[PDB]
Order: C-alpha cells, then structure tokens, then sequence
C-alpha cells in the first residue's frame, strides 16, 4: 500500500455520504474508533469490537463503495490509508 504520497485534500471531499449513512455512527459508538473525524486505524481492542459489530461490515462496504484512493490522507497527526483500511478490515477480523 502507499506509504509515502498524500492524498489531495479533496479526497475527505469523497467521505461525505458516510454522514447520512447510520452505520457510521452504529459501528463508531459500538467501538469506539472514529472514521469521521478520522482517529486513524483502529487499535485491536477497538478492531476486537468492530469484527463483532455488523454494521461496520456496512460501513466498511460503504467506505469501499467511494472509491477511497492508495494514498496516506493527514488529519492533523492523523495519517492513514483508508483503502488499506477498507481492504484489510474483512481479512484482519480472523
Ligand atoms: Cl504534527
Ligand atoms: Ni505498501
């Protein structure tokens, strides 16, 4: 996965339909990481929750479904890939 180059600013633009989707907020009260502000790759307490929280699943599927770039986006401190995120999550719960 991409490592080094960034993302344009205009890829948190793609996000946009996750904050009109309830998964989004099911999966990050359920377990408290947070895609939207971005807190970066879940922790595995927090990946521990997800894997058991059929609507992260969803919001996984949905984030897929934007077409997220191979690329490290920068929130802050914040850096992560969110394809790797959405591509490794499915694999990453067994
Ligand atoms: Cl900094
Ligand atoms: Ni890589």
């Amino acid at each position: 996965w991409e490592e080094t180059k960034e993302c344009a600013f205009t890829e948190f633009f793609k996000l946009a339909p996750l904050a009109s989707n309830p998964a989004l907020s099911v999966c990050q009260d359920a377990s408290g990481w947070q895609m939207l502000p971005p807190a970066g790759y879940p922790t595995p307490e927090q990946l521990k929750l997800m894997c058991g929280t059929a609507e992260c699943f969803t919001l996984i599927d949905a984030i897929k479904a934007l077409n997220p770039n191979d690329c490290i986006l920068v929130f802050g401190d914040v850096r992560l890939n969110v394809k790797k995120l959405v591509t490794e999550f499915e694999p990453s719960c067994f």
